[PDB]
């Protein structure tokens, strides 16, 4: 149930997502999740709930439900902290909230640096994001130092397109290769090109929004719902599983890590029950065949950043 990273650590292939989990509900959600078997939690500073996630983690270690070494805890460096001089601080405030003394994995959350400040999305009066000078090679070096200092066991990247992943891999003096690239991926955005690139380079891919992020604040009525796709429902029924379990099992069979979010205990538990069945080889190609190149996770105010990752094909 885990995948070996290029740092020699093992990463559970199922993790719990925490974006949009309300601060008042995520502590119990992570407690239920660890009680039912999750050992990987996907966090971020920008999700504004790391303190409450960390309460849950701490209580389960105190309770001795689990050992720290059995947990795989991931967090991410927000965009307003790309400056070489800010990265360690940002890591330590995540560690502080999570009540941890190290992370298993720490990602550059997006390849785009924003102006530092306490606003997460600094905009100009016309609504464009205000970039920071910073480039991802100096940000990367700063991430490497977090390894050297023992704050993080592994480092990786998120939302990097293949030319940006290649930028890091061709970095002069590269000390630690990225271990993971965490990207949007589901039957409507199957990412074959970028996943093959990354796997070819020994970089593990984590699939985010594997259910389509139906709770994304900017969803519109017109938008498709993977959970309600009759095709996927038929595959589900054939296996006597739910559509969600199918959507979760699908990336697992492509040698991906997948991190479905829920704050509903019954769904946390259901979503983990995906080790007891297999999708067939044909199921898998059929699922891939639903690609629409429909991306749900992005932001118009950032399209003009020099490092906006989605103008490129992949
Ligand atoms: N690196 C990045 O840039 C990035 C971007 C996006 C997401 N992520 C990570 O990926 C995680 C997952 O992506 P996501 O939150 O965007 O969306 P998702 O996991 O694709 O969708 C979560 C939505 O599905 C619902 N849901 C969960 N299990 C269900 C089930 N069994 N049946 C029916 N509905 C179910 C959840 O409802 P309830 O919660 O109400 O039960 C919630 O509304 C995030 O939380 C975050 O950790 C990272
Ligand atoms: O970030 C998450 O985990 C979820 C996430 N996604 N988005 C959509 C985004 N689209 C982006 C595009 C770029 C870009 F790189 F393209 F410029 C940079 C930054 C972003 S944020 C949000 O606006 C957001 C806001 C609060 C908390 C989480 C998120």
């Amino acid at each position: 149930s885990r995948i070996l990273l290029n740092n020699g650590a093992k990463m559970p292939i199922l993790g719990l997502g925490t974006w949009k989990s309300p601060p008042g509900q995520v502590t119990e959600a992570v407690k239920v999740a660890i009680d039912v078997g999750y050992r990987h939690i996907d966090c971020a500073h920008v999700y504004q709930n790391e303190n409450e996630v960390g309460v849950a983690i701490q209580e389960k270690l105190r309770e001795q439900v689990v050992k720290r070494e059995e947990l795989f805890i991931v967090s991410k460096l927000w965009c307003t902290y790309h400056e070489k001089g800010l990265v360690k601080g940002a890591c330590q405030k995540t560690l502080s909230d999570l009540k941890l003394d190290y992370l298993d994995l720490y990602l550059i959350h997006w390849p785009t640096g924003f102006k530092p400040g306490k606003e997460f999305f600094p905009l100009d009066e016309s609504g464009n994001v205000v970039p920071s000078d910073t480039n991802i090679l100096d940000t990367w070096a700063a991430m490497e130092e977090l390894v050297d200092e023992g704050l993080v066991k592994a480092i990786g990247i998120s939302n990097f397109n293949h030319l940006q992943v290649e930028m890091i891999l061709n970095k002069p003096g590269l000390k630690y290769k990225p271990a993971v690239n965490q990207i949007e991926c589901h039957p409507y955005l199957t990412q074959e090109k970028l996943i093959q690139y990354c796997q070819s380079k020994g970089i593990v891919v984590t699939a985010y929004s594997p259910l389509g992020s139906p709770d994304r604040p900017w969803a519109k009525p017109e938008d498709p719902s993977l959970l309600e796709d009759p095709r996927i429902k038929a595959i589900a029924a054939k296996h006597n599983k739910t559509t969600a379990q199918v959507l979760i099992r699908f990336p697992m069979q492509r040698n991906l890590v997948v991190i479905p979010k829920s704050v509903t205990p019954e769904r946390i538990a259901e979503n983990f029950k995906v080790f007891d069945f297999e999708l067939s080889s044909q199921d898998m190609t059929t699922l891939l065949s639903y690609n629409r190149n429909w991306r749900v996770c992005a932001l118009l105010s950032c399209t003009s950043h020099k490092d906006y990752p989605f103008h490129e094909e992949f």
